[PDB]
């Protein structure tokens, strides 16, 4: 049983709350920028005021930096964020000197494992053509997904030349070996599917990750918290947790 | 079994020859641009004595002058050149003989189109995305087969808009959009997927070709059915 | 705002309750075969006693047929059943003379459509071998799923001869044309996937339904209820609701 | 441009001939146990007689051991065989002292890559349930496929207490973490597809190899040959080539 402090209480930490309680953990406090009525937990403005806490789970945004600026707490921190990271990472870097700090932009251990599996696959399949596909719900505007970009980056790090091909319609060019076709499917409520296709001579290898729920990220944070609580002070990612 | 006349003798009618003979049929004649070939060479369709049917995989330059002549034979026509003028001549000939035309000779692909036709009115609240995959030598995109599937949807769904590239487009999907995706790589013979994505569920219908023999086999299947037809114009829809 | 009577309070109607309340509907009663203290709604034994109910939602099994045997009530009924249905459907027919009655085995419009798409596919694909696969979470004990059996039954109705084949490792016999291989994948938290494979000469056609959440069934029922309350008396399915 | 000697001219080396010529390689000779006039290449009885060969590709059987018994040749050898291997492997060991020798029962490089990708995946996904599926044409009698067995063997080497589950129909047992479900799909002319499913909490990872034709084995031998000519004497498999 962990006593968990939630930094932020948006959609993601609402998932964390539900799943943590299912696992027998307890939410002992919430720190939010706009403390909401009907948030069913004790509200705080400082980490140090939440006694009993074993760990904090923080799906961060710029408005949730404030509790990390206090200098009177020592607590395991599990932190995620998207977009701007520099200021936050500088602060987490400082905090890691005095407590265990875990950071991952993407909290899915499955997606982390996918990237490592892809990394292993690439040098083995250098003669194969690569095509990347992602599918997401019909509310997603940006294309391609950040996760597709992450997979693409893994490939780039293991290839000499890579050229992304976003649309073949009326392109009328012959595929070249450096090309990687990028395909963004949108529809329904699809949580997130990512496929790496390797196409060779009369054989293909496909590696496909399919998310069933955004609970994968909440669960990822909780499972990270469960490992972090016993770690010495320092900075941790999925690579060394 | 059948006695078959082959109009044109490229890769595809070579497949037809191999596959027809394996089925117990015999190739009684070939009409070609520049002859080579283990079969008897003809210049006219009327010349081919005991022919039951012609299977055509050629081009307008070879076919059009042959159609303009005086003959009576069931025709399986797969030529995809100059569709407008070809269908005009095929229409005229169908008054006097059984005439089958399909731009795509795969019976599996036909079944896919009919399965799609059934699916669409049943899934009107589902978002439709079309994906096709082909080998790394294919230049045009999307495939003609994807276009055929899209045409089926258009006939059954109002105000359809195709969406080809979402990268940096920054628009929200609209229910009338159909996303179109062309995968290229390796030696993939041809795979076509229709995705219907609804609230918390998906239905996918996928055709995957293992060999171009499906097209040759489809033309043979059409020929076998066509010899038992009255005069008229046929496609897989009414054959 | 509908006032809903729940017939049965297993996992599915528990989900219906949560989703219905989220939508602003009210659960005004429950009828259970064996009432539970943990059931947080007023227990009843007869539909006629549930003052102010607008509709009943019934994920049925043989132990929940009982309230449908009363002859002193008039209420819109939304009824599902995954097992045997003859007895139930005979009763629903009789009830439909005096009230609106909606039936769906699974309460998923998508799964219903799957069966109809399959029905269209079978006669077109006479020369194709059929294989049926389903995948479900690691807590599912029965195999194959009732939905696979439903698909199998559709195929049986459209073919002269069908033989189910369950274990080719044990059998070690070459495939016969009448054979339909049945495959049951279990793992993780997979909500439910069903695939029909048609395998022909040098080509295959696959039809695959994938459920992302059991919400499809519970929302299916609620949406059917929301509509049925404004229908005249009679029997309705997804085909004619 | 490799000059290739074919040992045997059955279906597989007929594929090698076509693919080699496509790649711009040259078939400089054929050694057959019973020479046939339909073989469109120069027939030989001894490897040493073949003018300018760079490599031999040998899809072996008991009737094709004979050219390996000569003691007057030094040539890179790429060799496959099915079933009984002892006598052949003993001879290849002897030859490997004096020339580069490559042996693989399965010549598909894609299949080798799959096994290595699987090996990387397993320790990263130890909280995921594993299910193995293979699909083959309707003439395949044995189930499961040898390739599925090889994948299962990889997993056994990296787990403990693994148990295969071949049929869940009417079994009525809950899945256990050490279980691996085994599924053999048979239909049409499917050349061979193998899937490893890893099913976790609200996420799955699938790794799938799909063969389009038996050219994959022929191409694999040619690819092995292209690499082998640049090796010193020794015995090689895909693991150390």
């Amino acid at each position: 049983s962990m006593k968990i402090l939630l930094i932020g209480y948006g959609a993601m930490n609402q998932r964390v709350a539900r799943l943590a309680e299912e696992k027998g953990h307890e939410i002992v406090g919430v720190i939010e920028n706009t403390p909401k009525a009907t948030t069913p937990y004790q509200q705080y403005q400082h980490i140090a005021d939440v006694k009993g806490a074993d760990v904090a789970i923080d799906f961060s945004n710029p408005n949730l930096l404030f509790p990390l600026l206090d200098e009177d707490f020592h607590l395991p921190l599990v932190v995620a964020t998207t977009g701007e990271k520099e200021k936050l990472l500088n602060k987490l870097d400082e905090l890691s000197q005095n407590m265990p700090v875990f950071f991952s932009a993407n909290m899915s251990y499955g997606v982390h494992a996918l990237t490592k599996i892809l990394a292993a696959a690439v040098p083995l399949l250098d003669d194969f053509d690569i095509e990347l596909t992602e599918a997401h719900h019909n509310k997603k505007v940006d294309a391609p997904s950040g996760t597709l970009e992450k997979l693409y980056d893994v490939i780039v790090s293991l290839k000499e030349n890579v050229t992304p091909v976003y649309d073949r319609h009326e392109l009328n060019e012959k595929r070249q070996p450096q090309d990687i076709g990028i395909h963004s499917i949108r529809g329904g409520t699809i949580v997130g599917e990512h496929e790496v296709l390797f196409a060779g001579t009369d054989e293909t290898i496909q590696i496909t990750h399919r998310a069933q729920s955004k609970d994968i990220f909440a669960n990822g944070a909780i499972q990270a918290a469960e490992r972090l609580v016993n770690k010495p002070n320092g900075f941790y990612t999925f690579d060394n947790l």
